[PDB]
């Protein structure tokens, strides 16, 4: 009845963060969509099972982990009953009745759980004051990793680092910079997957202004195989614009060694150009971060 | 500067939490609106000095506590730098950026605040490891008392009551039934008030998906005195609602013995009887155990608005 689940198109914060809590809050822990490959791969590696998949909150009680955004989340939220909220994002989301929130502008919503542990105060969000076994403390860890791109990415603070040091230590990793590229490589290998796959992996919705807006991205290694598809990507993005009722649509392809990405820009360029253009897209430098490089600059354009 | 302020028609647990959250984080405490009676009391009692009066957060650093409502905070929040929201109401306010966001579903900031403290771990919100003297412990005790009034509210949680007699020990308040009857007469009194003023103390403005509504409210021990009022008050509500352009006004006269509620209605009708199963008889109707504003009227009736 009572269920932890990350966004839409879940990425490693997502589901670790859903399974750790639900651990802590002793419910059950779900996914809003399917795992990615990096996501499977770290699930695999410590032993850990993939959540149930939920799709309507109709009368169960929910805790959100990653995000407050009605369009990331459930389309029938009020249906059901919102317990928590656990996030690092921007509050997006209104509620009619008081919940448990809590956010901190840090890397990732498994950092904020782990300061939570280590500080003994899980109790302060219904936690029961359990021991953080190795396999969970790998998730977190994975999920630090994950969405700091290896403490590359500009949303990037001290906890995270401080946070993924004593989660390695639980977890038994010895070096995080050789396990983190790991990390970074199972997230690359989106790259050889069909161009809808590519775009459905990692996308996100929001709602400038009451303009309809996605966000989608890959984040390579090694961006020469993403760029043999960017053709059909950029095609199967216009279709999905018009057929969807977007209004814009930005999808990054993201170089994680030079640390930039190149956006593709899909529907209202002129928004885009006023935010932040020759053709097809642009290259950002330094770019990596969606809700902190992309978001803001984009919504500041629309509402304004 | 950073300062942390509570909403506007201020209650004690906005003046507490904010002064109290103030000395832990070592910034300014602040206020948006004038004391109440019982805050003057509680204020008075511990020896505290009243937090400074402010109006625009133009060019401030802001941490708001007690409230996450664009209507009940700065006119210009927007051109404010907002820091952190540390509170135990629904949320309403949306951010531009990642923030320091802690609220629980306690009956009081004041709880909040203490929790962290005795877990020692307020340094989880920005706190700076100060010790709780009886004077700032008085003014949460306080704060969690009015909020809740005397645990009668079904805000109350466990936490409420624990935090409560642990802040009572530390302020060296033996009896908190006895010091609570005394912050329940203080409520009372707003009864004595003139029809405006008792419009005024307690008034909190709402947004409901695109309306303007208005619940204000008023406890009292005896409910008499305000009923001689309600008239006259319902005026004021009638010509509150046209000049100001609300959507609806509910008003709140809560009977503290019989932990309930006269809603007097004013504007959307429909959407009030909607919103609570049942249909108005005259301007008004009792609601039988309503105490909460935030937990028994603000979330069946804005339910109804978006819904
Ligand atoms: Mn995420
Ligand atoms: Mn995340
Ligand atoms: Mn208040
Ligand atoms: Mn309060």
């Amino acid at each position: 009845m009572r269920y932890v689940v990350g966004h839409k198109n879940p990425d490693t914060d997502s589901i670790a963060s859903a399974i750790v809590l639900a651990y802590f809050l002793d419910c059950y822990p779900a996914r809003l969509g399917d795992i990615n490959p990096e996501t499977e791969f770290v699930l695999r590696k410590f032993g850990v099972m993939e959540p149930e998949l939920i799709e309507s909150a109709k009368g169960k009680e929910i805790i959100l982990v990653d995000h407050s955004e009605k369009s990331q989340s459930f389309d029938d939220l009020e249906e059901g009953k919102l317990i928590a909220i656990i996030d690092h994002h921007k509050v997006g989301l209104t509620t009619t009745e008081p919940i448990l929130y809590y956010a901190k502008p840090v890397g990732s919503t498994a950092t904020v759980i782990a300061e939570l542990y280590f500080k003994d105060a899980i109790d302060l969000i219904g936690g029961k004051k359990k021991e953080l076994k190795p396999d969970l403390a790998g998730l977190l860890l994975s999920a630090i990793i994950s969405d700091t791109v290896l403490f590359k990415s500009p949303t990037t603070t001290d906890l995270d680092k401080e946070m993924a040091k004593k989660l390695a230590e639980i977890a038994g990793i010895s070096n995080i910079e050789e396990f983190g590229m790991e990390i970074l490589k199972a997230k690359s290998v989106v790259g050889k997957l069909k161009p809808e796959e590519i775009i459905n992996m990692d996308f996100k919705n929001f709602d400038f202004n009451g303009k309809k807006v996605g966000i989608g991205q890959v984040e390579v290694i090694d961006v020469s195989e993403v760029e043999s598809k960017k053709e059909d990507i950029y095609k199967l993005l216009e279709e999905k614009l018009k057929n969807e009722g977007y209004d814009l649509i930005v999808f990054l392809i993201t170089d994680i060694m030079k640390e930039g990405s190149e956006a593709l820009v899909v529907g209202n360029k002129e928004m885009f150009e006023k935010a932040f253009v020759e053709g097809n897209s642009v290259f950002l430098e330094g770019v990596m971060s969606r809700k902190k490089q992309v978001v803001p600059p984009l919504e500041r354009a629309y509402n304004g």
